[PDB]
């Protein structure tokens, strides 16, 4: 009557790949590995023409019956500014996450995926 049907989206292309849509030239680039002979996580962000986050994007191993796992961080620097991302504290998501002192290391390699997208960011925009 007044409301009209848009266009449903549905199985388009994959997921979980670790970008927002493509790799744009707003993007911030961070690779940080665990703290061993292992690496394989990483966050990367997406910065507008404000210089804030707009959105945000990672990745791990991963296992299975996960659903949504270590995607706390994408939420939190969403809507925020590098700034303040890099304000962030492990102790923050580990209180928040709520885990064991043994797999505190991964509260760690959190902040560091924050900082290096950050300075990434800046990094490949510092061109004037």
């Amino acid at each position: 009557m007044a409301y009209s049907e848009k266009v449903i989206d549905h199985y388009e292309n994959p997921r979980n790949v670790g970008s927002f849509d493509n790799n744009d030239e707003n993007v911030g680039s961070g690779m940080v590995g665990a703290p061993a002979c292992g690496d394989v996580m990483k966050l990367q962000i997406k910065v507008n023409d404000e210089g804030i986050i707009e959105d945000a994007r990672f990745k791990t191993y991963g296992c299975g019956s996960a659903i949504a796992s270590s995607s706390l961080v994408t939420e939190w620097v969403k809507g925020k500014s590098l700034d303040e991302a890099q304000a962030i504290k492990n102790t923050d998501i580990a209180e928040e996450l709520e885990l064991p002192p043994v797999k505190i290391h991964c509260s760690i390699l959190a902040e560091d995926a924050i900082k290096a997208a950050i300075a990434d960011y800046k990094s490949k925009r510092e061109a004037k």
